[PDB]
């Protein structure tokens, strides 16, 4: 196998699917099946796409190059890197501790997630583990986000806001979600620990309340991904922003958004005023969900399993604005949880 | 002290300079400074440029909130973050490291870089320490850039073409650079270990050769951060990647690089085909130069003692090619070594 194989492996995904599957994203499948059989660990190796990878490993067993029997077993020797192992231990690759945020805020976070609301489908929803969660509120203390600032949480499965809260940081915490169940369980963490801290249930279809509009300093979001999710959860946070110094924070995965998607990301965000300061891939790693069979990619998997550890990760991005985001603050049309490139939902 | 007065602050630097500088380094510059006394510490707290720093240093003295003798001493409460503290301690916040690379790449480069070429001026040197190029060279190898792949070093004081020759990893490696002292260090080791390294002198404001035009897989550069330096350097390694799939490895400072020119930067590379996979800020740890006394910064300090330990530090950023860059080849004129931002000249 030959690295032609791999451009003409592409081409018939992209002729059959009509996105921009190139021949990296192929080299990066075989890649991971070098180390790995197992699809859950394959798709975490792999840094393709979900919708992506169905096809390419479809396209490489055509051709004799994989068997998937129980499994994703490589066939021949292959033109692609091994993924390798450079990854700091200590802190999962993170670069960022939780455990060194003050107030206790680790080990105070701990003990609420124990009884967090659980994952639903509803919502896109899946929360990262609670060392994600309080990493990637430590990046935000770091970056002097947090002290005396006013933040915006949009969406709060994760529960970013109860954690950027028990550090003692915030001036105050606005969280906004649609699920009445995470709204619920905010109030009344802020309630039995005395914090700045209030939510709201709001559906980020509908356009931004004014009283949220140019009013924090810094927002997180770990956002569904379309033109949709991107309108819907960061043009809001853009918005949400006073303007010029403000900072935002935002999930980005590789399952569910090419990198031709990523770029188109990186475009909306320069082009509306912001610079990103930091991109952290990998940074995240979900729990797993208790939907997973029912989500829209499961029939289309070559072997079903239920996975029994994590899989699921993306990467966190510092934005900050140069000018204040003036964008329309409209409603969202079309089915933000049936994004071309999604899987999970 | 309100967020009006760093307003203030920001605004008289601005109209005196012609740079862009905002109120939000004006509250960086005043954070850092809660946390040090020592001018080198409140620069790497800061992620201010050096060239803003001076004359914001001077209009805090001015209106009686700095106090500058033998040390950095506030005067007043101020409205300004502490710099969080949540650097992993294990990997210096970077999430990668050098030990696990192949070949026992980490032992064998801590040997030559013993008898490295010190860094001088003429060339704007100063390489950053062992265990940094090897992260630099591991995130390389986690993302599959190495194995197999045709590797352009551009500039190499760092010595990461040595580093990433002794993974064994690499089907070849290139270096450029304009000092013959790294050519010969770089050829010697190559000779020594036999390696499949090579190294040529070129001075980077000329073409890049036809020979390497379009020619890698993978291109290193910590480069000179002007429009200027960033043709001579990022815009030659751009054109010298094949194409689609390809990958560039950069260093980016914030010492002699505002978020204005980080944001420039961003979009040269992401209207030239681009994307950013990742941007680990402050992964670089830089040594100290003998020549520092003789840098244009120096007789602007307000406090002027030799650094005892590390001060000067950069992002790593990751970009893939999504198409293939046909940059103009041409001549760069002007000054690379005298951009308006530039403090260590
Ligand atoms: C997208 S998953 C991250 C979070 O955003 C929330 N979320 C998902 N969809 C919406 C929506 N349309 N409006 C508001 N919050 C949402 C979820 O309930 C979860 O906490
Ligand atoms: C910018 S410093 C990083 C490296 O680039 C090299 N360098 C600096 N200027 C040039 C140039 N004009 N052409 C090639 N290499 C350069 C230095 O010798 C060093 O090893
Ligand atoms: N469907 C469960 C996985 C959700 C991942 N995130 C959506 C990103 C892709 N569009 C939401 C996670 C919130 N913590
Ligand atoms: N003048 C000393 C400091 C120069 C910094 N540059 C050195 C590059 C080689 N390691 C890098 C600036 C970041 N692009
Ligand atoms: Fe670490």
């Amino acid at each position: 196998v030959n690295k032609e194989a791999l451009v003409q492996v592409a081409e018939e995904v992209r002729r059959a699917t009509g996105l921009p599957v190139g021949w990296r994203d192929v080299e990066r499948t075989l890649g991971a099946l070098r180390a790995t059989r197992d699809l859950w660990e394959a798709v975490r190796l792999s840094r393709v796409p979900l919708r992506f990878l169905v096809p390419i490993w479809e396209g490489l067993a055509r051709r004799g190059l994989l068997r998937v029997e129980e499994g994703l077993d490589l066939l021949a020797e292959v033109p692609a890197p091994r993924p390798g192992e450079a990854a700091c231990p200590a802190c999962e690759g993170r670069g960022l501790v939780g455990e060194r945020l003050p107030g206790r805020a680790a080990e105070r976070f701990l003990a609420w997630a124990k009884e967090r609301p659980e994952a639903i489908q509803d919502f896109d929803q899946g929360y990262v583990t609670p060392e994600s969660t309080l990493a990637r509120v430590a990046l935000a203390w770091n970056w002097g986000d947090l002290e005396g600032k006013e933040v915006l949480v949009l969406g709060d499965d994760d529960l970013t806001g109860l954690a950027a809260a028990l550090t003692g940081l915030p001036k105050r915490v606005v969280v906004l979600d649609a699920d009445p169940r995470i709204v619920r369980f905010l109030e009344r963490a802020a309630k039995a620990e005395g914090l700045p801290l209030e939510a709201h249930v709001h559906d980020l279809r509908e356009p931004l309340p004014e009283a949220w509009v140019h009013a924090f300093h810094t927002f997180f979001t770990d956002p569904v991904e379309g033109p949709l999710g991107l309108q819907a959860f960061v043009g809001r946070g853009l918005l949400a922003l006073e303007g010029e110094g403000c900072a935002g924070y935002v999930g980005l995965t590789h399952v569910e958004a090419s990198l031709a998607k990523w770029a188109d990301f990186q475009r909306f965000l320069l082009e509306n005023g912001a610079v990103i300061t930091e991109l952290r891939d990998g940074f995240h790693v979900y729990e797993n969900w208790g939907y997973i069979e029912q989500m829209r990619a499961w029939p289309w998997l070559p072997v079903k399993r239920r996975p029994e550890k994590p899989w699921y990760t993306s990467a966190l991005i510092r934005l900050e604005l140069l000018r204040r985001a003036d964008l329309e603050n409209a409603r969202v049309e079309g089915d933000l949880y049936d994004d071309e490139e999604s899987s999970t939902t």
